[PDB]
């Protein structure tokens, strides 16, 4: 399986610029590329990526997305003086030309194709191309919005042609609408395009009626274009995450793409003068992380915009950090999306309910500027520690390790004297294991998480939970797959309990989420709907300092456990301890793999979830979203 992250960059692409005064074009400057690469070097991230050389896109490759007439016209700009370059630029909207931009445009496109080849050939797991000029406004026969050729559109067409891919997801988190990409694929059901964008009721550039939520695609492509317009500026981390949990992710995981391309413009970040949004650079670590379980991790990030040189550097680093597998930063202060965003989200979910299973229930009434510098993200020396049953060695990834100090055995003895009587000296070894593993996870930046096999559940959970609380980790999220009651107190806002079980138990209060799904062929899609629509929104708002996972010995969800384990590491900087009750070699090996940062096998498209399950899940949302507003995907009723 593949490893490493490509970083594709060439300082040649910084060698064109604006040659006349035009305050509207003043902001697209060569220093965007230098500052972004220099910031990756400063943080040691460029050095950890495989540098892959830039190349020129060939004429045949340019013609996958552009017309001969347009290519021939752009091919003449190297020979133009400034006057002729000005006259040529003015035939297009918000774009300037330079003697070297044709050269650089061919490099930006070839760079993008280099990234596609490295990922699809399994030479790297994923990667990023830092390119200029950007691509996503570019169209078959026109330059537009600083774009000459459509870098991302190239990549999807090239990947279709040369790797025979049937499903490609393009995520455009730039702050502008990538209409070039929408036009290119509006009739193609094999490319799914998602874009959020500053819109302001069509008053924001490019001022297009078809950037609205009602553009779903055309003909065979209906439902494979998703526009989420932002109708006010100042959108926050909560707005972006609500967009992911309630629009993009439910559709992406159902589409099940074979490759993910990101149109990664960072003008959607705080401080940018074009976007005027308020999302912190750290949010891009999570936008990246949330998409990485797709397509076995095959993800091509390509730079588009971003004009605040400071927030540009930081959001590029957060992105590459996440591509490299580094632990994600904690996101605090999450809440409801604002009313404007909830309206946009509700509107796109409704118009898309004809085409996607996660929105289907909406169709029938029977069912319906300065900001703090980001903290450091040092990867753990050994990411994952594992404690199998005694004397069971197993092939572990190069960054895992097996596990009892004298200090620890004293604590275990102390705890048993006071709270347990018990003398099964094996489940006493379990307690030294749990405590040894927990103390490495928290006291050390050298271990990130771990998994422990245990015999007796109740004493296991108590010591894990209590040792973590009294450590102190302010908040602990507990995710329990099994039935019955555990020694867990949802008494205060220090513990939130997610429980996935098989008996429908009434839910008391807003610090427990109990999911009882009907067992059958639909159990897998239901679990994914709950994960993306219920569990992740609450968990992100809760913001735990540790995640405690618990599986009782009984199989039925061996297919989704790796997706949950990967996604749940967006919380608590990845600090998760999993307790597996009883040895199960497959579940144990699956758990360690996802904890260790490995790629997760695709789910494939699965059987649509049972309506009874969706009913259960929306009753949970109704019950919890007044407390946990990141669960909202409709505007609330005013009094
Ligand atoms: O980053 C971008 N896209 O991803 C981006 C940024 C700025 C602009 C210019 N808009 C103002 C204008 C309209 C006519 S002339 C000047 C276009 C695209
Ligand atoms: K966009
Ligand atoms: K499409
Ligand atoms: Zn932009």
């Amino acid at each position: 399986a593949a490893s490493g992250s490509a970083l594709i960059f060439d300082e040649e692409m910084s060698r064109y610029k604006l040659l006349w005064t035009d305050p509207e074009c003043e902001i697209e400057v060569p220093e965007r590329l230098t500052v972004s690469y220099e910031a990756l070097r400063t943080h040691g991230l460029a050095q950890r990526c495989k540098a892959v050389p830039v190349r020129q896109a060939t004429e045949q490759e340019i013609l996958l997305a552009h017309s001969e007439e347009y290519l021939e016209a752009v091919k003449q700009t190297p020979g133009m003086n400034v006057e002729e370059l000005m006259a040529f630029s003015k035939k297009y909207n918000a774009v300037y030309f330079h003697q070297n931009i044709y050269h650089c445009a061919k490099l930006a496109a070839g760079a993008t194709l280099q990234l596609v080849d490295s990922v699809m050939k399994r030479e790297v797991r994923n990667g990023m191309a830092l390119v200029r000029p950007p691509g996503h406004h570019s169209q078959r026969s026109a330059a537009n919005g600083f774009c000459v050729f459509n870098n991302v559109a190239f990549a999807a067409l090239y990947a279709k042609k040369n790797y025979n891919l049937n499903r490609i997801l393009i995520v455009d988190w730039d702050v502008h609408h990538g209409q070039g990409i929408q036009y290119c694929f509006e009739e193609d059901p094999s490319v799914l395009y998602f874009s959020w964008h500053r819109y302001e009721h069509q008053s924001f550039w490019p001022n297009l009626p078809e950037s609205d939520y009602s553009s779903v695609g055309k003909g065979k492509g209906s439902g494979f274009n998703i526009n989420l317009p932002w109708n006010k500026v100042g959108m926050t981390n909560s707005d972006y995450l609500a967009a992911f949990f309630h629009v993009l992710l439910p559709v992406a995981y159902e589409f099940d793409p074979e490759l993910v391309i990101v149109s990664a413009g960072f003008d959607s970040a705080i401080g940018d003068p074009e976007g005027e949004m308020c999302a912190l650079p750290e949010i891009f670590a999570h936008l990246t992380h949330l998409l990485m379980p797709l397509a076995a991790g095959k993800m091509c990030v390509v730079l588009e915009g971003g004009y605040n040189l400071t927030s540009l550097g930081q959001s590029v680093c957060q992105t590459v950090h996440s591509l490299l597998g580094d632990p994600t930063p904690r996101i605090s202060g999450l809440g409801t999306a604002c009313d404007s965003a909830l309206e946009s989200i509700q509107n796109v979910r409704n118009v898309q309910s004809s085409y996607w299973s996660s929105f289907k229930h909406l169709a029938q009434s029977e069912t319906n500027i300065v900001w703090p510098e980001p903290l450091k993200r040092m990867p753990a020396s050994v990411r994952t520690v594992v404690v199998p049953p005694p004397g069971v060695e197993l092939t572990l990834p190069k960054n895992c390790q097996h596990s009892i100090s004298e200090s620890t055995a004293k604590e275990v003895q102390r705890i048993r004297d006071k709270h347990f009587d018990l003398t099964d000296q094996n489940i006493l070894r379990s307690l030294g294991n749990i405590i040894s593993v927990l103390d490495r996870m928290m006291r050390s930046d050298e271990v990130c998480n771990g998994c422990v096999v245990v015999s007796d559940l109740s004493v296991s959970v108590q010591c894990a939970l209590q040792h973590a609380l009294t450590e102190p980790a302010e908040r602990v999220l507990v995710v329990y797959v099994g039935d019955g009651e555990l020694p867990v107190k949802t008494n205060d806002g220090k513990v939130f309990l997610v429980q996935i079980c098989t008996k429908e138990t009434e839910d008391k209060c807003v610090n427990r989420l109990t999911l009882c799904l009907r067992e059958g062929e639909s159990l897998t899609a239901g679990f994914m709907q709950a994960l993306l629509g219920l569990i992740l929104p609450v968990a992100y708002e809760f913001n735990p300092a540790l995640v405690l996972g618990i599986v009782e010995e009984t199989t039925r969800l061996m297919r989704v456990w790796g997706h949950m384990t990967c996604l749940i590491q967006g919380l608590a900087r990845g600090r998760m301890l999993t307790l597996l009750q009883g040895y199960d070699k497959d579940l144990l090996e699956l758990t360690v793999s996802a904890l260790s940062g490995a790629s997760i096998s695709p789910l494939g498209p699965l059987r649509a979830p049972k309506p009874e399950d969706v009913e259960m899940m929306e009753k949970q949302r109704q019950r919890l979203q007044e407390r946990w507003g990141l669960l909202r995907c409709t505007v609330s009723e005013s009094w």
